DNA sequence: TCGACTAGTTAAGAAA
DNA sequence: ATTTCTTAACTAGTCG
């Protein structure tokens, strides 16, 4: 039926649905990440070359963030900013921006 | 999902179909405004293009394309068009029949 | 409910 | 990116 992600942390794991995540980024701790969901973050396990693998939604704009496509709600290409429905951003790369 | 691309110069704005309750040329030639739920939009387009998108997008009126799936009621007499989000456009008389 | 005569207006291609 | 020129095609109103 339904879409949706585990996020594992250590003994948790955190149950997701796929457009309730706005994007991906690396986190200051090595091997973690951080999906940004509507109203919070939250701190996990994983890979975003994986994560970018799941999904034709989920693409790799830039070396350290995956964005679903879902949430997009506006690109601005000459800044390559990137904002999402819950009005938070992300930055794109020179390469990868035009190919979102 | 279905989402149209609204193209601002460099900026382009990312809406689903039915956010849309219409579309209406604008003053400014070659640009038509999006009527969304709580906001306008202004961006290049046409509305020949737009109502080939989606057999939802019905041409009302030689200024207006209508989103079927926002209308809440239309008064034929007067060739009004209501929508979801309490606003309103108008039909020509050939059109009006037909949405 | 329909055409049909009029007069004023505009969507969108080209092109710049 | 935004505009100028262009005109066929549209529009509302009227009248029957």
């Amino acid at each position: 039926s339904v879409e949706t992600i585990e996020l594992k942390r250590g003994s948790n794991s955190v149950y997701v649905q796929y457009d309730d995540i706005m994007f991906f980024e690396s986190s200051t701790k090595s091997h973690r990440l951080i999906a940004h969901l509507d109203n919070r973050q939250i701190e996990f396990y994983g890979n975003l070359k994986e994560l970018s693998q799941l999904d034709d939604r989920f693409f790799r704009c830039h070396n350290s963030f995956v964005v679903n496509r879902h949430n997009i709600e506006s690109i601005d290409s000459k800044e390559r900013i990137v904002y999402f429905k819950n009005k938070e951003h992300c930055y794109a790369s020179v390469r990868n921006v035009k190919k979102i």
